[PDB]
């Protein structure tokens, strides 16, 4: 198709490897580039460890405002809002906040424990039916992105079908996934990725990732006015391992995506 033929040549453009799966929930149809091969899922993985740990607080109804400590050696790489809060508490819901809303990786740690490791996101992942995502590791390590390494991939299709179930479907209790609708749509790290694609007026919820070789992802659910919504993922990753991020390339796809509906 025309959109294939234009992801193909932005992909040719930008000397990486392209991902994207579009779901258009009016009729089930989907759009694919590379919508099956493995890519390093980076931050858009947080948005399984917050949707692992709503799960739980579908049973435990306090679970999101249990308190945990963030002391100095929970700190990593990047952790914009539990910097915020060392040598104090955050809720269950304020990690889960900040791991989407901000990437925050002391959080999405957190949640990885509260959950009992990596294999405890993994295992929601095949609760709700995907056999693709692995979480095989904790931040920052699960950023590495080596070319080939299946460790924490999923692949675009397999990313879109699952958003789409804890977004849009009830993969998560109503008041769940409202709660998740709400943390995607207050993202603060996405203006410059599938959201400058877009119609200003559309809604967009979205969860940005980012890597070594140069990694830029971003998957996001869009609300468009007068239309039914659609799920888009994008998953880009370059050759060199100290490749520059390119968000363009996602505003891009998402532009030649919105170009057709």
């Amino acid at each position: 198709s025309a959109v294939q033929q234009k992801l193909a040549a932005l992909e040719k453009s930008s000397g990486g490897r392209l991902g994207v799966a579009l779901i258009d929930t009016a009729d089930n149809t989907q759009v694919l580039y590379r919508g099956d091969e493995r890519f390093p899922m980076c931050s858009t993985s947080k948005v399984m460890a917050a949707a692992a740990v709503l799960k739980q607080s579908e049973t435990q109804k306090q679970l999101l405002n249990q308190p945990v400590e963030i002391k100095p050696a929970d700190l990593v790489n990047y952790n914009p809002i539990a910097e915020k809060h060392v040598n104090g508490t955050m809720t269950l819901a304020e990690l889960s906040a900040a791991a989407l809303q901000y990437s925050d990786n002391t959080a999405m740690n957190k949640l990885i424990a509260q959950l009992g490791g990596p294999g405890g996101v993994t295992a929601f992942a095949r609760a709700i039916g995907d056999e693709t995502f692995r979480l095989d590791r904790t931040e920052p390590t699960l950023n590495t992105a080596i070319p080939g390494d299946p460790r924490d991939t999923t692949t675009p299709r397999a990313m879109a079908q699952t958003l789409r179930q804890l977004t849009l479907g009830h993969a998560l209790g109503e008041t769940q996934r409202a709660q998740l609708v709400t943390w995607l749509k207050g993202n603060t790290t996405g203006a410059a990725s599938i959201r400058a694609g877009l119609p200003t007026s559309w809604t967009v919820g979205d969860k940005t990732g980012s890597g070594d070789y140069g990694t830029t992802n971003d998957i996001a659910v869009i609300w468009p006015q007068g239309r039914a919504p659609l799920v888009l993922v994008t998953y880009f990753t370059q050759p060199q391992q100290n490749a520059e991020s390119r968000r363009d390339v996602l505003a891009s796809a998402a532009r030649i995506i919105a170009e057709g509906l």
